[PDB]
């Protein structure tokens, strides 16, 4: 299979990208340099990750070195929840562009459907500990995203962590100018997401799978939690194919016509994770991996369950 997928804006998006959540700022510049050196052309970023300046240093060096041309890169970032107000969207995008040292993004996502009160804190709290919401309608945020396309700041816009009803609300927006190109959601063998993926794909929205390895480094992990990388059944499929378990976990979404964004700052793993274009899982393998679904959501954003647009009360 082909290394890029066609988006509904006419651009091609690499199906493998490098994740950067929790990539330490003192390690991420070299991680991105290594990634570009071994062939990655898609980097998944976000303002809330607090490391865009350092990601940008790597991108700029590789452009300067002429290792890659800007048109060959596919750089993604995301609008944080405290910038859903229509008048804040452009400045948020511009700050990301400034930090990444770019003059456009390939794709800019609404990071979550939940808007929060603007201010310095990424999770503004009331005195009782609840996140303080914004009253900005997500449709107004969407119009502000559309303006970014029309001003040349971004080539494509999309969404992340939207449930199917929330996707539908965007698709049904009165006067919709640009459809979302992508919905970026958690997806792996323990949270296979059939219903949401089918819905999005049926509407021409490309799905990006995040936490494809189950985010073993997540801060809220418990020692007894299920572990994809240690699942002997997945290890066995990997062994059959002479690949690593991580390589199977990355190839799996690729064969579902998804984009996938494994994170690493370890040079040998960055390289390992890219070596996924030289084998094929059988249909039986694919169905077997799908059968491991748990409905086990690792990124549930539990602090925000009191939000009216909190996405995970709905079945899908
Ligand atoms: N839109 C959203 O709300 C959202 C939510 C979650 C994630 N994301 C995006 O998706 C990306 C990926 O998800 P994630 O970071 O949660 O988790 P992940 O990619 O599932 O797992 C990352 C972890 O796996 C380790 N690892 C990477 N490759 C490995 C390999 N070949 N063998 C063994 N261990 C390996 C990494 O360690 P080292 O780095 O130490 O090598 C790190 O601890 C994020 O970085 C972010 O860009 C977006
Ligand atoms: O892109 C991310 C994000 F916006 C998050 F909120 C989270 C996240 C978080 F910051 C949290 F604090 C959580 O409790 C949680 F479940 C999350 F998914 C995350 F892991 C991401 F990778």
């Amino acid at each position: 299979m082909a290394s890029r997928i066609l988006l509904n804006n006419g651009a091609k998006m690499p199906i493998l990208g490098l994740g950067t959540w929790k990539s330490p700022p003192g390690q991420v510049t070299e991680a991105v340099k290594v990634a570009i050196d071994v062939g990655y052309r898609h980097i998944d970023c976000a303002h809330v990750y607090q490391n865009e300046n350092e990601v940008g240093v790597a991108i700029q060096e590789k452009l300067r070195e002429q290792v890659v041309k800007r048109e060959e890169l596919f750089i993604v970032s995301k609008l944080w929840c405290t910038y859903h107000e229509k008048g804040l969207v452009k400045g948020a995008c511009q700050k990301t562009l400034s930090d990444l040292k770019l003059d456009y993004l390939d794709l800019y996502l609404i990071h979550w459907p939940t808007g929060f009160k603007p201010g310095k804190e990424f999770f503004p709290l009331d005195e009782s500990g609840n996140v303080v919401p914004s009253d900005t309608n997500i449709l107004d945020t969407w119009a502000a995203m559309e303006e970014l396309v029309d001003e040349g700041l971004v080539k494509a816009i999309g969404i992340s962590n939207f449930n199917h009803l929330q996707v539908e609300m965007i698709l049904n927006k009165p006067g919709l100018k640009y459809k979302p190109a992508v919905n970026q959601i958690e997806c792996h063998p323990y949270l296979t997401q059939e219903k949401l993926i089918q819905y999005c794909q049926s509407k021409g929205i490309v799905v990006t799978a995040y936490s494809p390895l189950g985010s073993p480094d997540r801060p809220w992990a418990k020692p007894e939690d299920p572990s994809l990388l240690e699942d002997p059944r997945i290890k066995a499929i990997a062994a059959k194919h002479n690949k690593t378990t991580a390589q199977v976990l990355i190839r799996f979404p690729m064969q579902r016509n998804l984009v996938v964004i494994p994170k690493s700052v370890t040079p040998e793993r960055i390289a390992e994770n890219f070596k996924v274009f030289d084998f094929e899982l059988s249909s039986q393998d694919m169905t077997t991996l799908l059968s491991y679904n748990r409905n086990w959501r690792v990124c549930a954003l539990l602090s925000c369950t009191s939000h009216k647009d909190y996405p995970f009360h709905e079945e899908f």
